Formats: C-alpha cells, structure tokens, sequence
C-alpha cells in the first residue's frame, strides 16, 4: 500500500509542478514528483525520484541563489525565490519555487513540499 | 503546517484506535495516535508521542506474541495478532492488533499503520 503524499498538497499545488522531499534522509531527496513537474523537465519518473532536485540546476544557475535555498531550508520557513533552471534538454527557464516545511503532529520537520511555476 | 496523517487511514481505521509508526527514526516510534487510542488506553498524548508501543504491553503479555510482532514488522507485511495489553491504570484486555506496512512512491517503506480492538 502506497502513501497518498498528494494528500498533503495545498490548493494551488493540484495542478502545479510539486516535489515533495524527505529531509530525514541523506541529501534530502525526493519522494514525490508530480506529473506536472515531469512534463516541464523532461524527466522520467524513475531518472528523478530519489533524488536531490539540484539536478535542475545548470551553467548559469546563480550560486548565491542555490545557498539561499540552503540556507531556507535550514531555517524551516515558507520561502520562494527565482532561480534559473534547465530541462534535460538543456533548455532553460526562469523557475518561480516555492518552498515551505510540513511537520509530523510532534512538531518535528517531516518534509518539504516545493512547487515550481515557470516565470512568464 | 501539519501533515494530515490520517488521510492515510483505511475506512475502517476511522473511528478506530490506530497509531502511525516511523522506521526510519530509532526505536519505530509513534508519530500520530488516534483520540481513541488515548481513550482505550488512558494516556495523554504528551505520554506515548514519540514513544514505540511496546508500553502498551504489561507483566503477563506473551514473551512470543512480542516476538511475532517484531518478526511481522520485519517481513513487511500485513498481520494481526491477539497480545494482552494494558491500560495507564494497570487493567488489561486482550488487543486484536493489526499491523500493515505503508510505502512512498519510490517502493521504500515509509511508516506502519497499527489499528487496535479490544477482544469482546
Ligand atoms: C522540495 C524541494 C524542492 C526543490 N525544488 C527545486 C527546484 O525546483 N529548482 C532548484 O533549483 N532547486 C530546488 N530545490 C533545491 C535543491 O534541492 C537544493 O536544496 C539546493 O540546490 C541547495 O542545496 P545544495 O547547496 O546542497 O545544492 C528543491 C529543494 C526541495 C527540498
Ligand atoms: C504502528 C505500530 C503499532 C503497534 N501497536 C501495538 C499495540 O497496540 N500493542 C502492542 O503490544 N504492541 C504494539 N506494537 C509493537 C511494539 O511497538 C513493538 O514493535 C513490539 O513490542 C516488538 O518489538 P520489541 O521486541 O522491540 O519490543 C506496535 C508497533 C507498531 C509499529
């Protein structure tokens, strides 16, 4: 039997590119990566889930922008930031992602939910 | 924000006394307990949060019925057993213990669900 981690999504996230990480692990890797996130990437299911998403990153990715995510994450607050991401293609795109904690009912971090939203 | 565990419950575990475990933190301990858990059992949730549920059983549970449990998690599967439990006020009953497996999407195994019934 399979968790329902969309269960867990809020309401503008149904439709969205959303990943779903699981910090207790090492590198944080993902655990859930919707179908939206993998039509815009051009990644199948299996190249993906395990791992960490800095595989979206590329050549031009800003490095001050990857910390500030690091540092985000570490602080386990609702953040979102614009950061230059790549399709395997090699494509590029200006990703909107937002990141926010979800925590287990004694208060310890359980995961991170990220969605992404291509800038127009 | 706080994950809804519960919407992992089967139909039957609704208004059933049900505990959610974590493998991957030492000890499997709890991480959602059911009101009703609280109540058949007498504790507060401060009391068993974060606790594995071996302090539900008590000086005449079976040393063997332990032992299957512990092997019936290791297998991985679903299995239920009848173990004499007891209460915060030391009163025992006789608990129809079923215990199931829940994966994430990668196939690892992700928590286990433990639906309590007291044997009438
Ligand atoms: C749930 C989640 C979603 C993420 N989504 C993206 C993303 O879409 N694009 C991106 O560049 N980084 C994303 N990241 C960030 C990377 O996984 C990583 O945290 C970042 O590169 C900083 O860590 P690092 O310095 O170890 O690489 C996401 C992180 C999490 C936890
Ligand atoms: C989700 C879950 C629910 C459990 N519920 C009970 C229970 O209601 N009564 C009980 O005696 N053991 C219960 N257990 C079993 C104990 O937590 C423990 O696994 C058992 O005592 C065997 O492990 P041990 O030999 O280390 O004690 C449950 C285990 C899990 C993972």
């Amino acid at each position: 039997d399979i968790a329902d981690l969309r269960a867990l999504l809020d309401e503008d996230e149904a439709e969205m590119s959303v990943v779903f990480s699981d910090p207790s692990q090492p590198d944080n890797p993902s655990i859930y990566v919707s179908d939206a996130f993998l039509v815009q990437t051009g990644y199948t299911l299996e190249e993906v889930l395990g791992r960490n998403c800095r595989f979206l990153q590329g050549p031009d990715t800003n490095p001050h922008a990857v910390e500030a995510i690091r540092q985000g994450l570490k602080a386990e607050t609702r953040f979102t930031i614009d950061i230059l991401n790549y399709r395997k293609d090699g494509s590029a795109f200006v990703n909107r992602l937002r990141i926010r904690p979800i925590y287990d009912p004694e208060g310890n971090l359980m995961f991170f939910a990220g969605a992404q939203n291509p800038v127009l």
